[PDB]
Formats: structure tokens, sequence, C-alpha cells
């Protein structure tokens, strides 16, 4: 059950792929590897059940630039069978820091639970 705790929330920018823009969103990260974003921050169980984005950050590969946007980290993990990247940006690197050290931290928890 704490498999699917929530291990970090907040708001974040995500970046376009094609489009240049960044759009505002909630993310929470799940102690399974499950990383969803919202529009605006879920209030209950239906606004919960009804994500946006939802990544998996098993095995990813997490990187940190300043550009275009200071405190930019970039994740790139597998979305069922394609290997996809995805670019977020926070307020500080403090943040930013928190976010990747969690992120981090759950692919290894996911690892060491092939045990
Ligand atoms: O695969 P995801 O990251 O879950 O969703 C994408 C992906 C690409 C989008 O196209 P783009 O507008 O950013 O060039 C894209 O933008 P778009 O579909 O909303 O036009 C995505 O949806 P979203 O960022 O608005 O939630
Ligand atoms: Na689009």
């Amino acid at each position: 059950m704490s498999d699917v705790a929530i291990v970090k929330e907040g708001w974040l920018h995500k970046r376009g792929e094609y489009i240049k823009t960044w759009r505002p969103r909630y993310f929470l990260l799940k102690n399974d590897g499950t990383f969803i974003g919202y529009k605006e921050r879920p209030q209950d169980v239906d606004q919960r059940e009804a994500p946006l984005n939802n990544f998996s950050v098993a095995q990813c590969q997490l990187m940190k630039t300043e550009r275009p946007r200071p405190n930019t980290f970039i994740i790139r993990c597998l979305q069922w069978t394609t290997v996809i990247e995805r670019t977020f940006h926070v307020e500080t690197p403090e943040e930013r820091e928190e976010w990747t050290t969690a992120i981090q931290t759950v692919a290894d928890g996911l690892k060491k639970q092939e045990e």
C-alpha cells in the first residue's frame, strides 16, 4: 500500500515538445515510480483519477540544465516501449534538487525491490 504512497508533490512547469511554451502543472511522485501531472492540485479522489500526464520513472535518466530556463531538469524515461524525454523547471535550484533526489530515490527503490 505504501508502495502507492506520495513521495513528493508540488508545482512545476512542463516544457512544450514541438511548440515553445511552458505549461503549469501540479505533479505527484508515487513510490511505485508513477509521476503524474494535473492542471491544478487534485482536490479529491475523482480529480486524482484524471491526470493530464502520467510517466513511469523506473530506470530513468536525470539531467539538470539552465537553458533556456534556469532550474530546469530533464527526465529520459520509458513510456511503455518508447524512450521519451520530458523537460520541467521549478523556481529554485533547491527545489529542483528535491525533485531530482526524490525521483532517483524512487527509481533506486524499485530496482532494489526486484529483491
Ligand atoms: O506525452 P505528455 O507529456 O503526457 O503530453 C504531451 C506531450 C506532447 C505534447 O505536445 P506539445 O504541445 O508539448 O508539442 C503535449 O501538448 P498537447 O498534447 O497538450 O498539445 C502533451 O500534452 P500536455 O503537455 O498538454 O499535457
Ligand atoms: Na501539442
